[PDB]
C-alpha cells in the first residue's frame, strides 16, 4: 500500500506449490527492517563480506547489515576469484554469503544466550545486492527466492544491462528500457509473494550517470535519446538528474524504497531528487549510497561530513550505507599490520593487540578470540552430551 | 635427505595412475619456500582468511602466507558456520581457501603484468593447516593431495586426536600414540610423492601442554604415563618440554620442519627445544607460532618484543607465523569503524579513508578499489575482444 | 516415550539461542515418517543420489527416500571425487544432497500443483546416513543439525570408528565402546531438541561382523574380548549375533529404530535379532538393509525373494531399504546404453526411448523431458511477470 | 589454420600474467579430441551428468564425453535446483561437473593401473556446453577459462540471448546479432590463448528455428528481418536453413567446428547444411545433436535409424552426441526399478542385479561395487602407509 502488483493472488497460488515452507529469518528481517525504517530518524549500515564483519557491526550497535555485490566480486564469491563489479561471479554467491552471515549472527545469539545475556539484538536485517538479476526476469525470480531462503530482509535491483553491467562509479553504464526494469521489479515481488514473505524491494537507478540505452522500445525513454547509436547498437541518452528522476518515478509503484546512484555526495542534488519523488509519492522511503569512491575530506568540510547522514535522513533517505566499508577495513588493516610486521615483527602485532585492548572500553570482545567463536558454547554442548549417566 | 620414507618408488608408481598431472603453483611454492628457508635469516608470515588479506601481505613485502585452520573454523569454511577450533568444519575448506588465495594472487599478477610492472613477486608460498587430518591416514592422504591441487607450498599436521581435537591453547588436549602420528606423516609424504611434488611437511606436536593420551600401545609414550585413566579411557601423561622433545625427535625423520606448540612466548624454552632437536638432527628447520593468545606487552618488555623473531631465527626457527593475525585485523578494524560510524557517521568513515591515504606512502593502493580488483585488467580484456574487425 | 534423554529441558533451552527457526520440511518429514512407520505393514525405499532419482521413486509410489553415504562417497560428494565407503568425503555432502532432493521434490510439487494435480504426495520422508558422525559427539551434533536444516525426516548413526570406518560389507570393521556409541546417540537427540524438531534417530550396529574394538574401557564390551591386541592396539572381539544383540539392546533407550548390519539376507537371523530386541523393548521399530552386495538369486529361491520384505515387516522391520539401488541403476543403465551405442548408434538410443514409452503405461513422464524439469512451470512464471499492464 | 584471431600475440602476452600454469587434462583432452576428429569416421558420445555415468561411457568404449547444460539444469547444478534449460543455474556448475568427471576418470585410471591393466584409455575428451556464456563476452571469457581449469577438451557457444535463452527445441528462441556472436567466439579463443591451451571451440547456431532477433544493428542479419517488432522490441526474422547457413558461414573463421541445432533428424537437411558450409570452408568439422526430443522410431524406419550416424559422418559431422542420454538413462532406470519394487520388493531388485550379471559379458564391472569405487585402491594406499617399520 500503495504498491502495484500487475498480477492476482490466484496467479501466486498457482505458482507456489501445495505446501508453504516457513522462512523465519527472512520474515523477522523484513518485519524488523520495515518497523525500523518507519520509527528511526534513519538506519545507517556498512558493507559486510564475512560473518565476523557483520557480527562486529551488530556488536557495535548498527541496526542493519549491507551485503555488497562489489565486495562479493572482490573477495567473497563462489568462483573463489577476485573480480571487478561486472556480474562476473556465480549468481548464488550473494545469497550464500547472506546465509553465512545469519549463521555467524545465530552463533553469537547462542553464545550470549548460553551466558544469560540478551543486551545485543543479533538478528539485524540484511539488505542484499541482486545486481541486475544475472540475466532476465526468471533469473531475478530465482535470486530473490535464494535471498529469502538465506534470510535477507531486503534486496536491491538496478536498471543496468546484466551482460555489460558495471560499478555505479564506472563510465559507459547501459540502461535497460523502463518497462524491462519494472518487469524485473514485478519478478522480485512475485518471488517474495510466492515464498509468502513481505521482503523489502529496493529499486536502484543508474540513470544519473548512464549515457547509453539498449533499446528505444519504451516511449518513456525516447525523450532522453540524442539519435546517435554506437557500433554495438546502444542508444546515446542525456544522463543526469532528469533521467534519474524519470526512472525513480516509473519504479516507485513497484518498489518499497528508491535509490539514485550518485557520482558525488551532494546534499542539494539529494534534496532535489527527494522532492521530485515525494511530489508524486509522499513519504516514499529513499536509500543513499555513501560511496567510499568519494574523497570525503576533499569534497566536504568537517561540519558537512559530520552532519551528512542526519541531513539525508530528514529528506527521506531512511537507509544509508557505505557499500565498500568491508573491503576498505579488511584491505587497510591487513596491509598496515603487514607493512609494520615486515620491518618490526612482534612490535607491529603488539600494536594491534594494544588497539584491541583499547576498544574493549566500547564493548569489543574479539581480543578474547576463544569465547568470540563459540569455544564456551561448544564446551557447554560437550558437557550436556557427557553429563547424564549411561 | 635425510628424510625417511618407509616405502619404495614402486609403491608410489603403483598408486599414481598412468598419467602425471602438473601442479605448477604447488611446485613453484614448495621450490621457493625451500630456497627461502635455507637462504633467509627467517621467514615471518601472518594468518590470511581471504584472497584480499593474502594480497595485502604480499603487497607489503611478506615472503610467505599462513593458512590457519582456526581462522577457517571462525569465518571461512564451506559449512558457512562460525566454529571454534575443534575440526568441526568440512575437510575441504582449507584447500578451497588456498585456491581462492592463489586466485587473488594470480589476478594481482595479471593487473601488475598488464601495466608493465614486475616489482612485486605475487606467488608467495602458502603454508596450510591440515589439523590432525580429519580422521585417519587415508583422510590425511586426501587433504594433502587437495592442498597440492590448491597450490599450497607446505602443510602442517599435529598429533592431537581428530575427533576431540582443540585449539593449541585450549585445556584437555589428547595426544595420539607416537606411531599413529608418524603414520600420518608417512601418509602426507606418500600423497606428495604420488602427486609428484616436493611439498614441505611440518610436524606439529601438542605434547608441551597435552596431559591425555588415547592408547598406551606405543613403548615410546609409556614413560610419560602416570597410570591414571579417565571415564573415556584416556591415559594421563606428564605434559611439558620433555614430552614435546620426545615427539619432535620421533617426528624429525618423517617431516621437513618441526613445530612445538607453546603456551607462552619464552625464548629460553624455545632455545632448549631447538638445542634438543639439533643435538640429534643438526640444521633441522623449526617453526614457531607467535600466538595472538599471548599478551605480548604483559609478558615481554619492549626490547624483547622487538628482538623476538630475530632471536628465534638464530636458534633455527626459520618459519614464524602469527596464526590469527587475519581474524584480529578483520574483527578489530570492522568493530572500530562500526562503533565510530554508529555515533559520528561519515566522519568515522572519512577517518578510515584518511588512514588509507597515509598508507599509500608505503605502497598501499586499495584506496583506488576499482584498479585493485582488476577493473583495468578486464577493460583491457574487453578492448582486445572488441578491438579487431569482424 | 520410552526414549531416554540424559539431560534436561533447561540444558536444551540454554543451548538453543533466543529465537527458534522453523524447519518445515524436517518437521513434516519426521511427522509423516513416524505416522507411516506405525500405520503401514512396512516402508520399503531405495538409495537416491540425485534429485531426479528421488523424484522417480516418489512418482512410482515409494513412500520414503534413502540417502546412502556409500552412494555420496561414490558419485555425489562435495569433493567431487569417487571414494569408497570410509568417511573420506566432506561431512556436509550428505545434508547438501538432502537439500537438492527436497529442491527437486519441491519443483515436482510446483509443476503438478500449477496443472491442478495433487495425485502424488511429493514430500516423501528422507532417511539419511550420518556414518559414524565424522569425528566425535560435536561432529555428530553438527551433521544432525545440518540434516534437519536440509529437511531430513530421520538420520542413522553406526558404532564403527570414524577415522577407520568402512562399508558394512568390508572386513576389519572397528567398534567403538558401547558408552561412546550411546554418547553419539545423545548428541544426535540433543541436536534435534535444540532445533525443536522430532527427527527420527536410527542406531545401526556393525557388531555382527566387527572383530575389533578401540578400547576395553566399557564393562559391557569386555565379555566379547579374546585378550588379543593388534599393532594399532585394537582389541579382538567375538563378532556375531550375540555382540549385535548386546549393542542393539544398549542403544534401544537412545534411538527410535534399531538396525543390525547383516552379511547375508537370512530371515531366521532377522527373526532371532527381532525377538532378542522385543523381549526387552516390546514394539521397538527395526530397520533392515536389503543389501545389493548379496547375490539374491544365488542365496534365495524365487518364493523367498518375493516374500522377503513382507516376512521382515511382520517381525518388526518397518523400514527396509536397498542402500545402493541408485548406484546400480545409474551405472547399469549408462553402461548398457553406452555398450550398444558404441556398436549400433541411434538404434541403441531408440531402444531406450521405446522402453521409456512402455513405462508411460505405469505413470512414467520423463520421456516428455521439457515438462518433467519445469519448462511449463517457468513459462507460467514468465507469463505472470509479463502479463499485467506497466 | 585457417582460424581468424582479430588480436595479436602481444595482446595475449599482456593479459596472461607473468607465470604460465599447466592444465594437463585440458591439453591432453584438446590434443586427443583433435587427433580423433581427423582420424576416425566420426566420434559418437552421450550426455553425462555424474562421474559414474562418464566412467561407464569410457568403460563401454566411447571415445568422448558430452557435458549437457540441459542435464546440469535438471539434476547437477551448484544451486541444487531442478531447472529447465534457460541459463538459470550458477555459471560455474558446468566446469565444476567437468572437474568431478575427470576426478572419477582419474580414480578409474588409478584402480586399473594399481591392478596392472592399461586396456581402457580413461582420459576421454569432454566437450562441454557453455550455453550463451551467462552474459556478455567477459562472462564467456570466464566460463571458457573455468572449463580449461576443469580439463574440458572442447566447449560450445550458441547465438541465443543469455537472459531469455531456451532449450534448442523450445519455441520463441532469440538470436543475438552476428557480430555479437562472433565477439563471444573471439572471447572464447582469447581465454584459451591466455591459458596457453589449444581448446576446441564449437559454434552452435539456433537460427534454424529462431524467429526473433534482439537488434537490427548488423547488416548481415537485416535480410532475415520481416519489419515486425514485438512488445519487448525483438525483431521478427525468417527462421530456417538459409538463416542457419548464414550464421554457420559467419562463425566458421572463428570456430573449429560448426553445429546447426535441428528440430528433426533429417539427413537431406543435414547434407544441404554440410554442402553449404564446405562450399566456402572445405573440410570444416561439423557436429550434430542426435536429439532425444526426436521420436526416432516414429520419424525414421529401422534401416535409417541404424545407418544415421554413419551417413552423418560421411557428410562431415565428426562429433555426434545424444545431449540428454544421461537424463533419460537415470530417470528411466530408477522409475522402472521403483515401480516394480513398489509391487514386488526384492524380486524387482534381483531382476536389475540379473541384468547387471548379464552385462558382465561385455565388460561391465559395477556389480562388484566395492572394487568399482576404489576400495582395493585405498586398501593398497593404507598398506603402503602401514607397511614399512617405524
Amino acid at each position: 500500500a500503495g504498491i502495484v502488483r500487475p498480477y492476482t493472488p490466484e496467479d501466486v497460488y498457482r505458482l507456489r506449490g501445495s505446501v508453504q515452507i516457513e522462512y523465519t529469518l527472512a520474515r523477522m528481517g523484513a518485519e524488523r527492517l520495515w518497523n525500523l525504517l518507519h520509527t528511526e530518524p534513519y538506519i545507517n549500515a556498512l558493507g559486510a563480506l564475512t560473518g565476523n564483519q557483520a557480527m562486529q557491526q551488530v556488536k557495535a550497535g548498527l541496526k542493519a547489515i549491507y551485503l555488497s555485490g562489489w565486495q562479493v566480486a572482490a573477495d567473497a564469491n563462489l568462483a573463489g576469484q577476485m573480480y571487478p563489479d561486472q556480474s562476473l561471479y556465480p549468481a548464488n554467491s550473494g545469497p550464500q554469503l547472506v546465509r553465512n552471515i545469519n549463521n555467524a549472527l545465530r552463533r553469537a545469539d547462542q553464545i550470549y544466550h548460553s551466558e544469560g545475556r540478551n543486551d545485543i539484538y543479533w538478528f539485524a536485517p540484511i539488505v542484499a545486492d541482486a545486481e541486475a538479476g544475472f540475466g532476465g526476469p526468471l533469473n531475478v525470480f530465482e535470486i530473490m527466492k535464494a535471498y529469502i531462503e538465506a534470510g535477507a530482509a531486503g534486496v536491491h535491483f538496478e536498471d543496468q544491462l546484466a551482460s555489460e553491467k558495471k560499478c555505479g562509479h564506472m563510465g559507459g553504464k547501459v540502461l535497460i528500457p523502463t518497462q524491462a526494469a519494472i518487469r524485473n521489479l514485478v519478478a522480485a515481488r512475485l518471488a517474495a509473494d510466492v515464498m509468502g514473505v513481505p521482503t523489502i524491494i529496493v529499486a536502484r537507478t543508474d540513470a544519473n550517470a548512464a549515457t547509453l540505452l539498449t533499446s528505444d522500445i519504451d516511449e518513456r525513454d525516447r525523450p532522453f535519446c540524442t539519435g546517435e547509436r554506437t557500433s554495438e547498437g546502444f542508444y546515446r541518452v542525456r544522463a543526469g538528474l532528469d533521467q534519474a528522476i524519470a526512472r525513480g518515478l516509473a519504479y516507485a509503484p513497484y518498489a518499497d524504497m528508491i535509490w539514485c546512484e550518485t557520482s558525488e555526495p551532494n546534499l542539494e542534488e539529494a534534496r532535489r531528487f527527494a522532492e521530485a519523488i515525494h511530489a508524486q509519492f509522499p513519504g516514499k522511503l529513499l536509500a543513499y549510497n555513501c560511496s567510499p569512491s568519494f574523497n570525503w575530506k576533499k569534497k566536504l568540510d568537517d561540519a558537512t561530513i559530520a552532519a551528512f547522514q542526519r541531513e539525508l535522513g530528514a529528506m527521506g533517505y531512511k537507509f544509508q550505507f557505505v557499500t565498500l566499508a568491508g573491503f576498505h577495513a579488511l584491505n587497510y588493516s591487513m596491509f598496515e599490520l603487514a607493512r609494520n610486521y615486515r620491518d618490526r615483527g612482534m612490535a607491529a602485532y603488539s600494536e594491534l593487540q594494544q588497539a584491541e585492548f583499547a576498544a574493549e572500553a566500547y564493548g569489543y570482545t574479539a581480543t578474547r578470540h576463544q569465547r568470540e567463536v563459540g569455544t564456551g558454547y561448544f564446551d557447554e554442548v560437550a558437557q550436556v552430551i557427557a553429563g547424564g549417566e549411561i
